[PDB]
């Protein structure tokens, strides 16, 4: 799996299911370009992202629909989403799963890089 | 001050001084308008970046150069930036106090929003 | 796995490997008794410390042994060991993850608990 | 003042408010001996809670009474407490802050000492 990403609620400690994200690629005219996208699992995670061959060097931005996520709670959040931009596959592939712990007003993020 | 950002080292257990931030602010066409940008200082922190006039209702992007900042000590993380998307304003004035903690693989950002 | 724990580097973007931690259960005396432990595998994970009918309610702690951790990094760490003090199944059994993503000077931790 | 706590609520987006600590020091005996206590102020600050010449070196442990402060509002929370263990000024007297961010199934914490 190229790319994984996984959400936790650290209000209610149980995966975050059914989370919305895209992913871009940051384009030669420093846009914005569509690559990916999903929802979250039962299980938090969302899988199936990317393949090997396409996931090529690039700066990519997960942006994370926290959002709604907590809005579909009653909660009204601080961040519109939650954003995770890095470069990615410069020193050719690597898998990447990428975590994001969420509360209302607050977010940790980490990355998991492997060989 | 309205707004105030808190920038933490996390590997070194320090202030991050002399981080780069800018800050953006989404206009009428959805494109992200220069609205702000400063270094942290000594207690990494920065202050100033705007006045209650100046600071409306919006959604607001924090953008903080934390690979500038890791790779000056050396180090090759993993994030472009942190960055904090948020609404601000939108029931009336309140003060943004927004605090990251960096790693080079991971960051944690919260805000404290007070009347 | 009615307890597992994993655990992340922050600064590598790597599980942690072979973390050592003991898991202890708060006594009527209220001293910490022996109650399990073990070291993080290859993908960061301490599975099989427990088993459902010994897993009873109390007051458990896992004390991570991250000290350890960062000196064979050559890294002087802030905390002597991470802990995680929390009451379990005092609703009946739950199966519990518990992560902690690592810092020299910080760490965060949270939990996901499943009926 | 050698030593400050500073507590945050990453649901509410504020201070955590009147938040009891207790701070112990490790005897030569391996127990834990009463070293200082009190409460966070409106800025979610405790300050005062020992002085230098009070501050010897040795491992000191900062026990956050997050369980009440969840359950006071209506929360019930993972953890009993959240816990920062740490060897202070064995290289000579430093100040420090540790800081604590809270969730009700999560915390991080991390630590600033200036010489
Ligand atoms: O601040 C943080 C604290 C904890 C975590 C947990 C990440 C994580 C990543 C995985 O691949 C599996 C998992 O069970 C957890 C992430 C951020
Ligand atoms: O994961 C974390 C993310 C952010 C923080 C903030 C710490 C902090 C410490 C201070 O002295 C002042 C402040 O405004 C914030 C702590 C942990
Ligand atoms: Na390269
Ligand atoms: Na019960």
């Amino acid at each position: 799996c190229p790319l994984m990403v996984k959400v936790l609620d650290a209000v209610r400690g149980s995966p975050a299911i059914n989370v919305a994200m895209h992913v871009f690629r940051k384009a030669a005219d420093d846009t914005w370009e569509p690559f990916a996208s999903g929802k979250t699992s039962e299980s938090g995670e969302l899988h199936g992202l990317t393949t090997e061959e396409e996931f090529v060097e690039g700066i990519y931005k997960v942006e994370i629909d926290t959002k709604s996520y907590w809005k579909a709670l009653g909660i009204s959040p601080f961040h519109e989403h939650a954003e995770v931009v890095f470069t990615a596959n410069d020193s050719g592939p690597r898998r990447y799963t990428i975590a994001a712990l969420l509360s209302p007003y607050s977010y940790s993020t980490t990355a998991v890089v492997t060989n």
